[PDB]
C-alpha cells in the first residue's frame, strides 16, 4: 500500500532490466557470430588437413 515499496521495485527492476536487454541482445549476437565463425573456421581447417590441400599452395600466400 505505501510509495516505499513501489519506489524500490521500480528501483530493483529498473536496474534488472537497464543491464539485462543490451547484455542479452548482445550476448545472442556473439552467440551467433561465435557459432558462425567457429564453423566456417572449424570444418574449413578440417578439409584443408584432410584433403592436405596446403601442398598445392606456396608458404604464406
Amino acid at each position: 500500500f505505501t510509495l516505499i515499496e513501489l519506489l524500490i521495485v521500480v528501483a530493483i527492476i529498473g536496474i534488472l532490466a537497464a543491464i539485462a536487454i543490451p547484455q542479452f541482445s548482445a550476448y545472442r549476437v556473439k552467440a551467433y557470430n561465435s557459432a558462425a565463425s567457429s564453423d566456417l573456421r572449424n570444418l574449413k581447417t578440417a578439409l584443408e588437413s584432410a584433403f592436405a590441400d596446403d601442398q598445392t599452395y606456396p608458404p604464406e600466400s
